[PDB]
């Protein structure tokens, strides 16, 4: 499918096994995500895992009515390029 999951004191989403992940730092009192920097390791590459780590902090702030900084440069360069439906999440 695959799967991604909330590491909240970590504070990002990333891949069960801890290698793949966004990482993000809350700002406004909660109401805002700024999502600084995504990690994907090497062999995983180019398979969309990156636009899936953004997928899961987009779907979770979308439903909690929090606003994205998007700060690293993989989101407003081309995980939003590609996905303008998720532009209105912009704060
Ligand atoms: C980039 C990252 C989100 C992982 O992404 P991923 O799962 O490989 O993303 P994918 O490979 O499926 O994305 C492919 C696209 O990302 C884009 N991308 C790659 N590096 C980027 C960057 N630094 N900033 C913005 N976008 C970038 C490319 O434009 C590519 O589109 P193109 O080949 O398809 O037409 C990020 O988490 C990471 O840390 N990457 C490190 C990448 C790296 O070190 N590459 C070295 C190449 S020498």
């Amino acid at each position: 499918p695959p799967k991604i999951v909330w590491n909240e004191g970590k504070r990002r989403f990333e891949t069960e096994d801890h290698e793949a992940f966004i990482e993000y730092k809350m700002r406004n009192n909660g109401k805002v995500m700024d999502l600084v920097h995504t990690y994907v390791p090497s062999f995983k590459r180019g398979l969309g895992l990156a636009s899936h780590l953004c997928v899961a902090a987009f779907e979770h702030a979308s439903s909690h009515s929090i606003s994205i900084i998007p700060s690293c440069s993989y989101v407003s360069d081309t995980f939003l390029p590609r996905n303008p439906s998720w532009k209105p999440l912009i704060h």
